[PDB]
């Protein structure tokens, strides 16, 4: 019954964060049936835990939407993870050749003759938005591991909308050939590499890792970025959560939800079945007792969960007890991934 | 009857901020509807948020007139935003070729012989100003996205007030050739793309981002650019309201006007209409009843509201339950937007 | 009668700002035309404002004379500000040419070959000093738009008196060919630019802006001018005030002075006329019941009113109602401007 | 009789500073003309200011003595103003030619082919020391106004005493040939400047601005000249103060002394005249009734009072009313200047 | 008796401060003759002042002996000023010439083609230590006035023992050839300076000025050499203080001791006679009655007091009016300076 006591001092009882609980009026509400209908939802979180999470908010924070508005409204519920992560993409990679009086010819020099250019385009696929990006990123040639460049402090863009691009739709590429202040690198071994480059144009251009910051709010202390970093609560959230990818054939997303390890004696988050994370991830609900999307079906006969080796090799020891033979309604394992292709 | 009870701390009552009010001599007057004749005027807000858009100003703060002067005196109100937004245009685009001994002639480096240079113009429309202006911007080769650069150190500029240029009108436009005090970067591919600039003088600058800062004002501590930046704004608001661009023949303006969910049943910002809307944003009233300019027409007769998909499809989607057929008198939607030719 | 109550929290009470008041002793004194003669002055000022006009003064501060010592006795008043500004003059561009063997002669590079230098010489016009002057000025070549600098680390200067050089008068002026210690550009199409150089010494320099300091004053804060900065107050004021010009055979002087806008039913600055204002500006009293300088009349028969298109299509359209028909008797304009040729 | 009652907070009286008054024992006595004899001299300041003239220092602590300890005696009096000024000295310009091979032989760039290097001395005239010194200082040739610099980081030095050089006489002067890190201009239009430099050996060397720091003193706080910048003090005190010259035949010494406007009806200051000025400056007293030096007369049969024409004009506009027809019997004039050769 | 009433807030009395005194166990104690066999000395000071002389620490504290270590035995007396002063010492210049092809022989450029070096070592002779050394030295060609040098940030050094050479007894010189990371300077006037050089090796190194930093002690805030500097004593030193210079065959030492001004009716510290003086500076004692060294005598018979002539023509101006005719017995002069030749 909790007596009104609190064990974390965040601000909500601990029979409130047991059982099913809601917010109105910036108040926590214990719970009823009744206004499920109203518009209104239910939550569950860790009475034990000032952050369920690791992302930096609490969970009275998340649970009310006093935190930030940019942030998309799957994320104002404990269990979700709001962190973002953003993709590069490339195209458009041009050259520039033999730096004195060519295209050897006597006056080529074997380092240093022919600088490299490419165009890129960075794109965010997630929960929230990073008000600075800093990605380094290399480049390969066929398997050779050429160089790695941070972005400079030109390319370094802004604030990166949710589902956007970084240069918003109808815009020119990015583009990008710098190590600090210096045009890069010859393609290396000159008249060997350039001939590789002939008919072998597989430069291909990998992210390894990007850099960001978000927002803290307060009234007098009113948003600041400046040294709220991103860089330091990937650790955290990786080695509790697990991934979910779903993809229809123009856009994507990604998300993380947590879960529970049952060997530690002293961890306090509910339980959760992949059935019913589907649905506590996004925005999709039931439309005839079973799982859909805004406008379409995710079920059974039209899912593509295509799984990976650690995902399917314990689902199938496990997969023996029940006698139901449901894969929605299996406990979570802490590190899997799934994909729903559609 | 709100008991004169405040729910955010923010200096103002929850049934002011529910039904109408304005303010007289730094206290908030509760409503009469005599004195709008007198010159006074009308508002409303959200009595449950400190601050209503995401413009870092409070509800109180905005409504008095204690924040900026420079600022336009439609930001006076809760439901407008008061956040500016800057153009860069571009001309007189002139060379410099074939570094050592010609206009090859066996002494033409094939990298690093044509310096670039272009010429520049900043403007701000809006409704504020910015007391700095940092613009990336990149150049684009008939579809060949070449490089992009940060306005350095000595092209940063200065305060940028509304509606103006940036040199004042009657100067001449600013010069653009660096990359960190280095001259920029040859036309590429030289004897190739020298040839395309030849017939092909389709060198197109675009805007990609820029940064600036604003101002708070105290007795003691009396205006601050320091630490005030910009660029952890717009995520918050463009993901709120929604957007309304006007022009005459002579000048422009471009405004964001925040609306609600229907879903969402914890938002308690009032409802609106875009006919209500766009005497709200400009200075613009009733003449005979229907809206009218400083001393233009705007009505039905006169408008080219000239939409986009996203907006068309759903007026025409949702334009079959009235019965009056008024595009003037429908529920806003969050994410729109709208233009209004003359 | 006010009962003695403050509602600025600015020391000064409100019937003393609304009727007449001067100060002695560091009090307020409320007012009596007896003084007059004394050597006293009267003021009136903003009773609902911490600071009347935009300049970082208080009112009281200001009417006073415990603010700074450097600055022009016509500013102790409230309705003029006190803010300068600085003109760059242009003199004296020599060049240097043709770097390696010549005065094409086969080692002339087309780019980087002769090198621009300036000399410049700054005055301050106005009513303030500023500790620091950074003005950024560009070059034209009869309307070709050359490179813009900014003063360097070297260049920069210190404090600068009223009315006064930056090299006080009597020595030679400063020298300008820097790009951040790279020595400037050449005159950019070389075979070319410099044959329009040949008869075309057209190199015309610009100023666009400048940045400065001021300084604040307590006892154990004695002095300072290392935070304060001047970029974030033009904004304020000009954005409130009109502008006054005069200028005799050997002088220049321009002030800014406020206003108020009829619409706005919540202003409180008092109201004003133009044939005040000159008084009220400068140093000019009466001498036979109309204006007059230190020793020069300035009459209707001895002005020369030289207005521009705003102003003078105001006053011709404002001019029909009264019938005394003085020019000098009209209601000020916020926003206007006045030349008085002398 | 000012009942001990300070309107200032600064420790002192108010009848004590308005007649006359001395220091002993770190405790403000009132005045007696008894002990003038004992070796204690007398002093009157500005009874409603924290420090009259414009140096940091106020009145009570220029009066005792626990200031500093390196400025001169004459300076503990409030009437006189404690700051310095420090002159450079030129000497010996040394040159270096035509880079690569001769002394046109068709190896000689028309730019940087002749290095300057000048040999400089500072030195102080007044009554403070400066503890860094940062001079800028400019180049001519015989019209044509050459380049400027910034004393670098190895050419600053350090503190300097009142009354001496920079390097302590017996040493070599300082070299200079600089613009960060960089050897520093050609004399410019090579075969013909240097050519000009051929029998036109004219390079002046002049000063324009210097910078540098002071010392406050507490006994925690014990010496610190980290910020206390002086190049926001000489606007203040110069438009105040009147300044004095002396010269013998081996020494110069300036001083700025304050006075009074008459129109102002709020000054404090007292009144003085120039014949006791001279002597309130300097160590200078009456030897036979009429002032002396150390050793010198300085009285009408041997002053050479050469003034200039803001000073003689006045004087000579102002000698008609007296009868007595004493050039040393005049009020002060605020602004004026003055040379007394000897 | 002064009741024990303290007037400086220095812990200490001021009858103890006027008679003569001694610290036992860290209490004041007053005074008797007996103990002066035990092993203790005596001590007087200013009672007025919070540190007599200029040096940085207090009367207490340099008479108590917590406040450094390091510190000679010689400096816990308030006469005397501990503070110190380093020498360079210069050799073995060495050269480094004729940078393309040769020992003209057309590719020698007639700048940067004979690079120089030089090897210096420091030594402190004084009373203190310095916990950095940053000399700025210069150098000359037989009257030529060449360039001038800060040590770099690999040649500053570290603590300095008083007393050593900056590398200990027994180690190579230092190498000096640097202008930030730029070999230095060519003998400027190439084919003439390098032929002045052939038989004119008279490159002479002068030293100009120090900048080091010392020590101040706490227990929680232990020892800190940040921000502590030197450059902001020696002008309160140098103005108040006179100097002291001894020397044996093998060995030198300086000394600052302080004096007073007869004329100044306000200052009160002790007087002094300088054959007590010498006394009172080193570790000499009477050894028959008569002033002794360590193992030396340094009388009268064996002195050789070399004056100088603001010192010779001051003692030969007062050693009229005494009649016992000892020079030992003289008032000290603020200003003076003695050599005592061994």
């Amino acid at each position: 019954e909790d007596e009104d006591l609190d064990t974390d001092n965040d601000n909500i009882p601990d029979s409130y964060e047991r059982n099913g609980y809601t917010i109105k009026d910036l108040i926590a509400v214990k719970w009823e049936d009744s206004f499920a209908e109203q518009g209104y939802k239910k939550y569950v979180s860790n009475y034990l835990e000032s952050n369920t999470a690791g992302d930096p908010y609490t969970d009275y924070e998340k649970a009310s939407g006093s935190f930030d508005k940019a942030i998309k409204t799957e994320a104002r519920d404990p269990l979700v993870a709001a962190y973002p992560i953003v993709g590069v993409g490339m195209e458009k990679l041009i050259i520039s050749t033999n730096e004195h009086a060519s295209t050897t010819g006597l006056s080529i020099n074997k380092g240093e003759s022919a600088y490299i250019n490419a165009n890129v385009r960075y794109y965010n696929t997630g929960t929230a938005p990073m008000y600075k990006v800093t990605p380094t990123t290399n480049l390969v040639l066929d398997g050779d591991t050429l160089s790695t460049i941070k972005a400079q402090e030109n390319q370094i863009g802004n604030n990166l909308s949710p589902g956007d691009t970084y240069p918003k739709k109808g815009l020119s590429p990015l583009a990008l050939n710098t190590m600090d202040q210096f045009s890069s690198r010859l393609i290396a071994a000159n008249y060997d590499q350039l001939k590789k480059l002939d008919a072998g144009k597989q430069i291909k251009l990998e992210t390894t890792q990007v850099s960001g910051n978000f927002g803290t709010k307060n009234s007098s202390g009113q948003i600041v970025t400046e040294g709220n970093s991103w860089s330091d609560y990937i650790s955290q959230i990786d080695s509790i959560s697990a991934s979910i990818i779903l993809d229809t054939e123009n856009e994507s997303y990604e998300r993380r939800v947590t879960a529970k390890n049952l060997q530690d004696p002293e961890d306090k988050t509910p339980e959760l079945t992949i059935g019913e994370a589907i649905e506590k991830a996004f925005g999709a609900t039931k439309k005839d007792g079973l799982l859909y999307f805004n406008d379409i079906p995710i079920d059974e006969s039209c899912v593509e969960l295509i799984f990976d080796d650690n995902t399917a090799n314990k689902i199938k020891d496990s997969l023996k007890t029940l006698s139901d033979k449901k894969i929605y309604n299996v406990k979570l394992e802490r590190g899997m991934n799934i994909l729903i292709k559609t």
